[PDB]
Order: C-alpha cells, then sequence, then structure tokens
C-alpha cells in the first residue's frame, strides 16, 4: 500500500512526552518509509492534553483537507476516577468526530495503569511501537476513502 | 427465508485472523447454502482493526447499496484498559452507523477474555460458529427492510 | 385509562422464547382486557435478537404510524463481556429511537444473570409478569402523546 | 432570587410514591415560598416509571413553553443489572433533552442501593429533602436563561 | 503564548466552594499574569451544581462570543451511585457542548473519592493547583481556534 498523494494529520497531546515522541516518530517513519507518504504532506499539531484531542482534530478538519488523521495521547490511571471518565469521553469523542466528518480518525490513545505500560507500547524496553501500526492504518483508511 | 436478490456487505478486521476466518466463512456459507444468497452479491472488505469497523462500514454504505451489513472483529482483554474503552466505542458506533443510515448492521464483534473464548465461538474446539447466526440475521433483516 | 383508537407496535427478539412469549402475552392481554385496545390495532414483528431491536423498531416506525411501541428481549450474562456491551448499546439505542422519532418506546428488555431471573419476571415460578406493566405504560404514553 | 413570571414543569415517575411525593412537595413548596413562583405557573405531569422521564419531558416541552423543568424519579438497585443500565440511559437522556431543546432540565433522579437511602434524601428519618434544592436550581436556571 | 485579545468564559458550580475558589483563582491568575489575558475579557458565571455545567455553558455561548470556556466543578463519591452516573453524564455533556459549538471547552471537573483529594488538586496541603493548567489550556486552545 502506497499513498504518495495522501495528506495526513497528526494531533498529539503533550503530557507524557517521553512516550508520545516515540509514538509520533514511529507513525511518521512508517508512513514515509513504507507507504511512500511525502513528508510535506504530513501536518503535526499539538494540544495541551488528551481532553483537547477531539476538538483539536475537529478544528483542523474544518480548516484544511486530510485523507486521514491520527489522534495520539496517553492517559495513566491516577488516584481519582478522573482516568476512567476522561478515557471514556475522549475515545467516544474521537469516534464521533470521525463519523461526523467522514474523515478516518485512527485511535492512538493509550489508556494504561502506569508509565511502564505506555513506554512498552511506544517501542521501548523490548516493546513494539504501536505508532507504526497507526501509521499504516491511517494510510490504508485514507486510500479506501478514495 | 430466501434472499436471492439481497446484496450483503461484510467488513472484517484483520487482528486474530485465526478466529476471524472461520467467522466470515460461516457467515458466507450459511447465506449461500441456507438462504440462497448469490456469491456475487456478497462484498467482503477489510480494515486493520476493530476500531476502523464503524468507519469502514460507513464509507462502503456511501459508495454502493446493500440490504444488510455484518461487522466482524474480535477484541481480547489485555493488560491495559484499552479493551474496555474500544469495545464500548466500537459497539456504540456500529449501532450508530446502522440507525443513521437505515441499513441493518449485524454485530459480529467478539469481546472476549482470551483467545480460547474467541475460537470457541468461531466453531472450533467443540464450539458453535456464531458467523452462521450472523449470516441468517443479515438475510432476515435485509428482507424485513424491503 | 382506555385507548380504543390507539395503534401499538411490539417488536420482540427470538432468543429465549420461553421467557419472551409470556412477556408478549401479558402485554397484549393487559392492553386488550384493561385498556380496551383493539386486537387489530396491535402489530407484532420480531427480529433475530436484542441487537436488532433498535433498528427493527426504527424501520417499522418509518413504515406505519403507531402511538407507542414496546421493545421486548432478554439478555443473559454469559462467559464473555458480550452481555455488558450489548446491554448498554441496546438500551441506549431504544432510548435514542424514541427521542429521535417522538414516538414513545417502552423498554421491555430484561438484562439478567440467569434464565431463572428472566422466567421469574415473565410471571412464572411465583413471579410477576412485567409484560403487563409494559402494556399499561404503552397505553398511557400513547394517550399523553395526543 | 425571585421568579414571579417563571413557568416551570415537573414530570415525575410513579414507582416509590413514598419517596417521590416528599420530593415533589419540597420542590413546589420551595419555589412558591422562597422564590415567589406562582402555583398556577407550575405544571405537574407524571409517567409510569423513570424510563419514560426523558420522553415525557420531551413531549411536554413540545406542547407548552417552560423556563425550566425538573425530572423526578427514584431507581433502586435490584437483583439484576437492570438498575445499572436504566440509570445510565435515563441520566444521559435527560441531559440530552435539555441540551437539544435549550430548556434547563434539573436532575431529580435518585439512584440508590435501598429504599432507606431514598427516603433519607426525601427529607425523612433525619435527612435533607433534595426536592428543595432542585426547586431552587430550577428557578435559578430559568432566570439565567432569560 | 499571549492572548491579549482573547475573551474567555468560566462557569463554575457552587458545591464545595472551598475547593472551587482556589481552582477559579488559579485559572484567572495564570491567564492574566502568564498569557496577558485582560481581566475585563474574562466572564465568570456560576450554577448551583455540576449537573448544570453543560447547560450553563451552552446558554452563555449562545449569548456572547468567547474563544474558550472552562467548566469547573467538583464531584465527590457518596453513599449512592449518584456520583458515578452524574460524573459520566456531565463529562460527556461538556465534550458535546464543545464539539457542537466549535468553541473549545476545557474540563475543570474534579471527580474524587473524598474532600482531601479535591483540596490537594486545588493547590492546598502541598498539592498543585490544576486551575493554572486549565487557564493555560484555555488560552492555547483559544489561539489555535483563530
Ligand atoms: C487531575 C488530572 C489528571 C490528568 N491526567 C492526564 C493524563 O494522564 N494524560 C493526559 O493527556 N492529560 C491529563 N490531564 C489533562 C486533561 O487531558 C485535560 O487536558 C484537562 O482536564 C483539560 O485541559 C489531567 C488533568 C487533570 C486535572
Ligand atoms: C494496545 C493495543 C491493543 C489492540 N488490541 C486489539 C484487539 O484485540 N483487536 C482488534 O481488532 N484490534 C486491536 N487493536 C487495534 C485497534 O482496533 C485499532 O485498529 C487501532 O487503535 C487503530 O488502528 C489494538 C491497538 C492497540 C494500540
Ligand atoms: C456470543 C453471543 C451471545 C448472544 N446472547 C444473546 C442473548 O442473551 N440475548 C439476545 O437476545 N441475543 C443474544 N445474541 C445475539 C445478539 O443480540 C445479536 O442479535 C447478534 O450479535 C446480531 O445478530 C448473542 C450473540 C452472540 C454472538
Ligand atoms: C425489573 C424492573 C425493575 C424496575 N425498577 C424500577 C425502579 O426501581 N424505578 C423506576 O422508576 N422504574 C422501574 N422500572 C420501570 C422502568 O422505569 C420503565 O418504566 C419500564 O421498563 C418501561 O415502562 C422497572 C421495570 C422493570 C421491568
Ligand atoms: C444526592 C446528591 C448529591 C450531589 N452531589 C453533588 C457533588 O458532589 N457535586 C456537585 O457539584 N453537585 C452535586 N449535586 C447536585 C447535582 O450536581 C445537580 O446540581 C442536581 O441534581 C441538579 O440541581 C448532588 C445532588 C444530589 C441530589
Amino acid at each position: 500500500l502506497k499513498g504518495p498523494e495522501l495528506r495526513i494529520l497528526i494531533v498529539h497531546a503533550r503530557y507524557n512526552l517521553q512516550a508520545i515522541e516515540p509514538l509520533v516518530k514511529g507513525a511518521v517513519e512508517t508512513m514515509i518509509e513504507k507507504h511512500d507518504v511525502k513528508l510535506e504532506n504530513i501536518d503535526i499539531e499539538s494540544v495541551p492534553g488528551s481532553w483537547e484531542l477531539p476538538q483539536g482534530i475537529r478544528a483542523s478538519i474544518a480548516r484544511n483537507t486530510y485523507d486521514a488523521v491520527i489522534g495520539i495521547g496517553v492517559l495513566i490511571k491516577g488516584s481519582t476516577m478522573h482516568f476512567e471518565y476522561i478515557s471514556e469521553a475522549v475515545v467516544h469523542g474521537l469516534m464521533r468526530v470521525g463519523l461526523d466528518s467522514g474523515v478516518p480518525v485512527i485511535l492512538g490513545l493509550l489508556t494504561v495503569l502506569n508509565e511502564e505500560q505506555a513506554l512498552y507500547r511506544a517501542g521501548l524496553n523490548g516493546g513494539h511501537n504501536h505508532g507504526n501500526d497507526w501509521g499504516s492504518a491511517a494510510v490504508e483508511m485514507g486510500l479506501k476513502a478514495l
């Protein structure tokens, strides 16, 4: 699968930048090197945290045109019930933005119990980088949408 | 119940292809052999994973016309809360696509604790193939929609 | 409360027909014998399972005109998480169909732990038939809608 | 805060009339005696149970015009999962009706473990009547909407 | 990041004023002193409780024009299931108001187990004031929306 003409959007939160950078990297790397996506055709915006992910994406979708978008963020279970309610709302929200707009939104949200689980899924400490998978999913959904 | 004229869509994810193939097979087999559905009248698309099921279906529904569609995928509980939030969002999303479009969407999503439970419901190891049930449900809902 | 002119719809699933029949019976019986609903003014459709309840109702609401509708089905906790996610989606969906259409939808969905609990609520083994209650609720909501 | 011109709607379910009456009383009493709401400007409808609360309100909102509405009902945990799914759907539904219509909907739904907890929140056995609070909330939201 | 021209709205509930005031303070303080927001450009409304947060915001968004809004409130787990259902509905609702309007809504809702956890997140007893974070998030989302 190659998408030389595909325009892709990547909105990521800023908390847990240690797990987030590897995630974004893998996504970009994979699209460029495996699906022939052009670097200039990849916009990368950012928002304070995961809560702003759905709106950040919705705003950008209104401005320019993209074939696919990837929402990236990591939520870690804390002492309160915050984790549970935000996770549910954000996941439901990304799903909504995608269905409302007709633009494929790939879920790059990690909802873990601790930092280790997040880093592991970002490719560190012997884990597999899930950003790569999201990159290929973006490309694939982008093409099927044409 | 026979649906010789029915056009049916089947979108399935690709993770856990071991449980997914049997599922799709049973669905197709059942429609052809028990409800007289014509093989040429059955489109089979695929997406990376369960998260893309709702959008994959919505896109296809916009292109061609179908009397019913079956969303197939299997989610397995992992170490994080991922399983819980995606399961809820995907199920809610397939329900939405169906009600929004007026096209019957049959739920072929397995949300299990482990691989064994999935294979069991795919007809292996003495279990009953649920794909068969989904096939008959598609045919029935398709006819009642006419 | 009497509704001689009321037209009522009853869509029921087919799994657990042992608990479902008593449920439907009580609903019909109650409407006829206590609220003067005319037998000819009661349509009874059916769908494979509870998942199709929302769409089955939405389709029918589009065809003919009804003053109230009753969605009947029984979900039993199983080995997987299926029970939990379907229950939530179906209940949320019936609520949606009702609010979207303006037509009162009475919830006749039983979400139990085992078969016994269902039969008990269907009037068997010393229990009270909840179908009766749903019948009266349909009639009442139908009238208040006029 | 005084609302002599405010028109307020109160829809309440009928199950657990022992806890419900005190609740409604407190709401009305409080509005009349503390916010100068006129008794003639307070409509009080009723529905069979909590499930019908959202639709009962939506129907009335379509007929007449109100500045605020209070949904009152009490759900008690039972032997099945019924309590959990209905509670979630009803709460989500009242929230929806309010946001869809632009009319403030005050939540007067009690979701308790047992009858005692409900009566306690209805002002009995040394508890505080929450109906009073809902009455003041209705008045306040009604005014801010003008 | 500076937003001298930004107009920001802050709607807060009134229960737990001990935790709420510090929260609002930190938000305002941070915007003024770190992002050059003008005090006259910050409206501060209030509602009885967290349930009214979504509607309170929706009403105000309809009146005047803002670049961002912050919903502040604190919910504390009690004896009943109330906490759980309201938390979920309010969080889902704030998310909806934001996506429906196109106006960024920052979540300043604390869903804690006890009063201590709330005060801690309000900057007291050695904790970090989260109002500051919400203030910066509002400013940032406000600018990116232009
Ligand atoms: C107590 C608390 C914990 C938070 N934890 C996270 C987290 O783990 N990941 C994340 O992206 N954002 C987190 N956020 C920020 C949240 O996503 C959101 O951006 C804010 O509530 C709105 O700015 C947290 C906010 C608060 C108040
Ligand atoms: C940590 C993790 C676990 C996943 N588990 C599953 C699974 O069990 N089944 C499935 O269809 N997709 C799974 N997916 C992929 C998911 O459905 C979805 O496709 C992606 O998040 C978007 O490409 C998983 C993704 C991640 C990051
Ligand atoms: C594993 C499994 C368990 C099911 N259990 C029920 C049940 O208890 N009640 C019911 O009405 N339908 C049940 N269904 C069918 C479901 O409501 C729905 O009809 C299908 O997924 C779509 O045809 C089940 C389906 C599956 C695959
Ligand atoms: C098994 C069962 C338990 C119920 N429990 C309550 C309850 O505690 N409170 C209430 O207002 N309604 C209750 N209802 C009725 C429900 O709100 C709703 O009105 C019906 O399902 C639709 O008429 C119950 C209905 C059933 C079938
Ligand atoms: C039993 C009960 C507990 C409540 N607890 C809270 C709370 O912890 N925080 C809050 O902002 N509002 C709380 N509220 C009020 C709620 O947010 C809402 O304003 C009302 O139900 C509508 O006025 C509570 C209301 C009730 C009846």
